[PDB]
């Protein structure tokens, strides 16, 4: 069976070990624009034959997995829909939003004879490292172009991945995600943005944070590009999560305004019980 | 010395301590209305005596720490204005506000002849004398604040290994609303909005992994302080909701206008400054719990 992975980034370089693992049979192709990290993958073997040309390699592949930006992502997918592929080739996304990468896959691949299903596998606390997904999620999204057999196939495919599978309506996915991924990020460099302009005028905000401001800002330390696609193709969900964010910040200022502790006090505490109930 | 602490908890155990620590000479008189913590603060060591009626040691008192919630600090406050204290005793608290605290202090205690300052001593890293240890005990001088104040407070608590700062009541108010009280406020808002979520989307719970985990962990503190916190910190605490507020309107311009530079702009200039202001080797707790 023949495996072409586009990206070779931190995901692609995984995924690739990954499959490797229980599938040294297997003859993993590679796409990556970068020659640099497209020889590295080389030498670390972590493909067999690797390209700059994503088109030169996707005529000979049994299953497609991008593993680019969502931007790209949905580029490639329409750019596959013109090439002539294997009959009922596998092929999937990696993107951390699901619904509109998967619109763009039913709308150019469908009358293809391709099949596709949405990916998101979640990654790990972090270069490639077959580690990098066990016990975490690898999440499916059914798609119209989603053939019984699909789903059932990748999951052999990426037993390596010591992953945990699940299945789950491509929109659900997004609101989910937006919940307790997406808007949290949000939010992290939303306080880091705010504690970094007070501290021009209260020149002691950079020396008094503790473990509290720590914790609820170290995602904010990441990577923008990905976050910025994320929060451009999940846009409704996250809209909807900071209308609702500022009603709940305006009832807290009505009662601190209301001189209300008692219900300040229930809120914390509705908040301590939740924390724990998991 | 004779050295008078209203707490048990905590905080006044953990300043019995650590000021014995270097201070074995020391008598430690303790308060606490709770029959049985105040005996496991003596069979422990922890004082010398204990008592549950604070105007009984009160008098004997040559310095007097409220270690008490906010409003039991204040109520105490007011007390300690009718009872007879040693000359020139000193006085503070441990509030995690300041600004009332001191307005209290002022209002009730002037006039008379006592020192008070302002107290808040942040944690590090049941009565740990390593609490304090390299972490911020803040004083913030009051107009009962004598200029002997303060120092001899320094030598008092030099047990702590703490790092000695002074700042106005109302700039530590500022400031601990902006890296803690409302910090605290995002923390439990956003696990509420999540857990009201999880009861229409059953993944919500599933789903959630670390960067969640971290963003509302400290949602699991003790109420009852917060609750005191936040009403006492009112003013900051609501300006800090406005401004967030324009913040997340911005962003959501941004999704609307579809600006994805913008946005990249928005997450970049947060990680800057999360690096810059090299927040990743901060630690602690602001609010000793």
């Amino acid at each position: 069976k023949t495996i072409y992975i586009a990206g070779l980034g931190l995901i692609g370089g995984s995924l690739a070990l990954g499959i490797k693992r229980d599938h040294p049979d297997y003859e993993i192709l590679g796409y990556n624009r970068s020659d640099y990290s497209r020889n590295i993958a080389l030498e670390r073997g972590i493909v067999d034959r690797a390209t700059g040309d994503f088109k030169e390699f996707a005529p000979l592949a049994d299953v497609i997995i991008l593993a680019v930006p969502i931007k790209q992502t949905m580029a490639y997918l329409k750019e596959l829909a013109d090439l002539d592929l294997k009959d009922n080739v596998i092929i999937t996304d990696a993107g951390s939003t699901k619904r509109e990468i998967v619109e763009a896959a039913e709308r150019y691949l469908t009358g293809k004879n391709v099949q596709f299903v949405g990916s998101h596998p979640m990654a790990g606390s972090h270069a490639a490292d077959v580690t990098l997904f066990e016990n975490a999620y690898y999440i499916f999204t059914p798609t119209s172009l989603t053939k019984e057999t699909t789903i059932p196939e990748l999951k052999d495919i990426l037993s390596g991945l010591k992953s945990r599978y699940v299945e789950i309506d491509a929109a659900e996915h997004d609101r989910v995600t937006s919940q307790i991924s997406h808007f949290p990020h949000l939010l992290a460099s939303g306080l880091m943005e705010q504690a970094a302009d007070y501290a021009q005028a209260h020149e002691m905000t950079n020396h008094f944070a503790a473990g509290g401001f720590r914790d609820m800002t170290r995602i904010a330390e990441s990577e923008p590009g990905m976050w910025a696609s994320i929060l451009m193709t999940n846009g409704p969900a996250v809209l909807d999560r900071i209308e609702d964010f500022k009603k709940r910040l305006d009832h807290v200022a009505d009662l601190i305004k209301a001189e209300d502790e008692s219900a300040i006090w229930e809120f914390f505490d509705n908040g301590r019980k939740k924390r724990k109930e998991m």
